[PDB]
């Protein structure tokens, strides 16, 4: 149970986090320079987003210990061989999206640990801690600790992940069956007037994270590729993965508190005042931070409140499918934008990228803390 | 009545469309090449919205005689000479509004006639008919007629407007009063569940002229400036402005039919089929045309529809503040377009724009075309 978690989770950061310098490493050394990166960003969500919607569906199965660890892991191998000549051959890009597949292992860990929170009075950090610590200090000391970590990656997401394998020994029991018959897609038919209600939320984390895709691709992008800055940019965002998240816990709580929207709308504005504010460091840095910080919480109240009601199929639909959506949408903006952003400095152009959703949060903020309806 | 119409309006059109070239001449010979007279098209809807909307309680008090005709002309006489130097100046900027500051009288005359339609099966088409044709071809053989027409365009300004004066005689009786305490202001606060509704049509003339704010830059564009072309530029909008009236009348019959937009939509999509279709001519300077079309049967429906209701102070809010609002929104896009514009060819994006509003038309007709309740 606990320690099959630890492991294959422990991988699942490993590969995650440390391909985001590996990213800016090797993408800063092919074809397309840092537009890629910020792409990468958008494969971050691409990954998540199909994942928690349709591989919930897979989830109800069988597939764990076969497809998830034993096949993403051999496709591993594949990795550092042909991850080079192709490196840059869009294999920079499947080995960051199996980075973060080993995170999809992830997303069923909170799962579980949660029916642990119905032993008593626990929320969420417990789960979220097992691995945002195991990313932060694993991760730093990994490229940090001997450079280009090469075999050393295929150590850590292998030797972890198999290390689960055995001792998980368990395809995925306690839980129904069929992804073929379990797709779900529906609409606002039902959510007409809901769209007071609904889509007042809707707006919240729809806007919220697709801007977000927008200034995650802002402050993982500042960084000299290689170095150990990035291989600690895996590390610092991991240090603020970890303080934000027992923070979300009393997060949650806040998330009612002022529609923890009080909480994202001064966030990210104060993230524009770094931005402008001092000697490199903080600015950005504290960016990424941030941006995790919402997304907790927020997929809290969410998970609960939104999956559990008739709004399941139609709970999927909100979190997954809208959120990540919007992330999408600003993804291909990303793709035309360094194209078009041949502006050469290009100031309140990416900037009205990030400060406008930092400030549409802040409007969206205030304006839902005044509804409340029971049913 | 009738004849102080034809005279107020003569020289309104006259001044009006003539600027159109005019502007296309000095404006091409001034400081901002280009981008600005995409910019006066912006100051066309500056002018109308402003007029409609606040010289509407303007209309209601007295003013006509004075401010309007006899203000307006003097202040054309400090026209040619400080436009000239000042041509560049931002004084390309009052001629052509004051030019559309005649077209203000034009507003309130499709009110008056309209009295005339209560008398029997009239609805609109007779004073457009009016304005629309003594522009047509006042203005081809007007700059057409000999060139640079200026003591010309001093003369059919100012010896039409003040021939209307002469015969005018009037100050503005029959109407309401005072302007001060007549200014409205209001919102969405009772048109709640109307969003179905009423933002429904919202969207429709809403996004449409916004679009059409950036289409209207493009055909209005085309040009080799000074040229019999863009004298004739006045004269061929205005030959179009004449056949869609006529066409506008059934046209209103039509706006119920598929909603009229139905017409706006396939329409707008065909301007672009013709963008990429024959030999110079037809393309855009057939996209001036529908543009026009699109606007008077619209705001036909909308007059009428619009204006008599409690939503008269909320009617007033939605054609004129509403539809012009777009207009201002799209035309500051421009200001910085151009100067992001810098893409040198630059293709899909303002084709993006133009395409944009066809194509956004097109769905808002169909999907306006399925409700239908009456109170």
């Amino acid at each position: 149970l606990l320690l099959m978690l630890v492991l294959l989770v422990a991988v699942g950061q490993m590969a995650q986090t440390i391909y985001i310098p590996a990213i800016a490493d090797m993408a800063r050394d092919l074809n397309v320079r840092e537009g890629a990166v910020q792409s990468v960003m958008g494969a971050y969500l691409l990954t998540y987003g199909v994942s928690q919607l349709f591989y919930g569906p897979i989830s109800d199965r069988v597939g764990r210990r076969p497809v998830i660890l034993v096949g993403m892991s051999i496709f591993m191998l594949a990795t550092l061989v042909a991850v080079t000549t192709s490196s840059l051959t869009v294999l920079i890009a499947a080995s960051a999206m199996q980075g973060m597949g080993t995170g999809v292992g992830g997303v069923m860990a909170r799962t579980l640990p949660r029916d642990l929170y119905e032993r008593t009075q626990l929320r969420h950090a417990n789960s979220l801690l097992n691995m945002g610590i195991l990313v932060s200090p694993l991760l730093a000391p990994l490229i940090g600790g001997l450079l280009d970590t090469m075999w050393n990656w295929r150590a850590c997401y292998l030797f972890l992940l198999v290390l689960c394998a055995g001792v998980t020994f368990s395809m995925a029991r306690w839980m129904p069956e069929t992804r073929p018959v379990d797709a779900p897609r529906t609409r606002l038919l039902t959510s007409y007037k809901t769209l007071f209600g609904n889509s007042g939320f809707n707006c919240y984390l729809l806007m919220l994270i697709g801007g977000l895709a927008g200034i995650a691709a802002f402050e993982a992008c500042s960084g000299v590729l290689m170095g150990a800055v990035l291989g600690l940019s895996s590390m610092t965002v991991s240090i603020l993965f970890i303080l934000p998240i027992p923070a979300a816990f009393f997060g949650a709580w806040f998330a009612g508190r002022p529609n923890k929207r009080f909480s994202t709308l001064m966030w990210q504005s104060v993230i524009c005042c770094l931005l402008a504010g001092l000697l490199m460091w903080i600015p950005d840095w504290f960016g990424v931070m941030n941006v995790w910080t919402l997304l907790v919480p927020a997929a809290l109240f969410f998970f609960g409140a939104g999956m559990l009601f008739p709004l399941a199929t139609s709970g999927a639909m909100e979190p997954f499918p809208f959120l990540a959506g919007t992330a999408g949408a600003l993804v291909g903006g990303l793709q035309n934008i360094g194209s078009g952003v041949l502006a050469s400095l290009s100031a309140m152009l990416p900037q009205t990228g990030q400060g406008s959703l930092g400030l549409l949060m802040t409007l969206m903020g205030l304006l839902i803390v005044l509804c409340w309806l029971p049913l």
